[PDB]
């Protein structure tokens, strides 16, 4: 499999557990430190990061009832400039960007007890689909599903419903969602860490996955896997392989890399594109850093790139 080594320019750093990068719609760019810890307990930050200077500023440090929050993952919304928090101590936040939050949900649209959040996607129907590898959410004992299979996936709905969609999943991390040219969801794709698997579902609609295939498969045997991941305009699938040193490139069928990235570091955890650019922000635990490299085309626009209105 061919090996590309391009050049990595240093963000900014001291990022515990760096992960969800993302861009809000006025194009600043946040990412989150879910290891931040006090005294033991979760204490986990979503930080703004002036991308010049590299300086940071932590505008959320979300706690619910004493019990502090390990953000994971991140999309931003459309029709508001908020972003969309996948938590894995608190479920799924909505966080503004004055530093203001809101738990969306403790219970699923089944009355179950919420599942702690990793990542999320949003598909251009405004439905975010959102991995749950970790146990019920705070004040229950935290867990993970890296030993045990029960991880879940969620999709949270344009109508408010918080609808688990599937589960029994070995630590479900990275997410994605393809859409046909024409902009329908058709595809997610779920990323599972230890079994080196990424997993393919087709989307009939929101809320409704079926075909459930192993659609790629992640190298190496070590410790770690699929982290995060994003579709760059052709709709290759770029993947953070945790261990490996590389960030995987699927082709639109998925399979075997076809290509792949050399890190400058054993740990990238995830990624996301700059708007308009071929720039990738890359997040990464060796060094608990941010990181940025330049991919060889623009990335999948997001959905809160795409328009409500307009007409096309
Ligand atoms: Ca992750
Ligand atoms: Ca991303």
């Amino acid at each position: 499999i061919p090996v590309i080594e391009p050049l990595f320019t240093k963000v900014t750093e001291d990022i515990p557990g760096a992960e969800g990068p993302v861009f809000d719609k006025n194009g600043d760019f946040y990412i989150v430190a879910p290891e931040v810890e006090v005294n033991g307990k979760p204490a986990g930050e979503i930080l703004r990061i002036d991308l010049k200077t590299g300086k940071k500023t932590v505008i959320c440090k979300p706690e619910v009832n004493g019990y502090g929050g390990i953000p994971a993952g991140c999309q931003c919304d459309r029709d508001a400039n908020q972003l969309f928090v996948a938590d894995m101590r608190l479920g799924l936040l909505v966080v503004q960007t004055d530093g203001t939050f809101e738990e969306i949900a403790k219970k699923d649209s089944e009355g179950r007890r919420m599942q702690g959040c990793d990542d999320c996607a949003f598909d251009y129907e405004g439905n975010l689909w959102i991995t749950a590898p970790a146990g019920e959410v705070a004040p229950a004992d935290y867990t993970r599903s890296m030993q045990e299979k029960f991880g879940s996936i969620y999709c949270f709905t344009t109508d408010g419903q918080m609808i688990q969609v599937d589960t029994a999943f070995q630590f479900p991390d990275g997410i994605a969602v393809r859409h046909m040219n024409d902009g329908r969801p058709y595809q997610l794709i779920v990323a599972e860490t230890p079994t080196k698997k990424l997993w393919s579902y087709d989307i009939k609609g929101p809320a409704k996955i079926e075909n459930k295939k192993v659609w790629g498969h992640i190298p190496g045997t070590h410790e770690g896997g699929a982290n995060g991941m994003d579709f760059d305009e052709d709709n290759n699938l770029l993947v953070a392989n945790w261990g490996s040193s590389h960030i995987e490139v699927f082709g639109p069928d998925g399979g075997q890399p076809k290509m792949r990235i050399r890190c400058p570091f054993e740990k990238p955890s995830n990624l996301h594109f700059k708007p308009q650019t071929k720039t990738i922000f890359v997040t990464e635990h060796e060094n608990n850093a941010v990181w940025k490299f330049e991919w060889q085309r623009n990335g999948k626009k997001q959905y809160c790139e795409t328009l409500k209105f307009g007409i096309f």
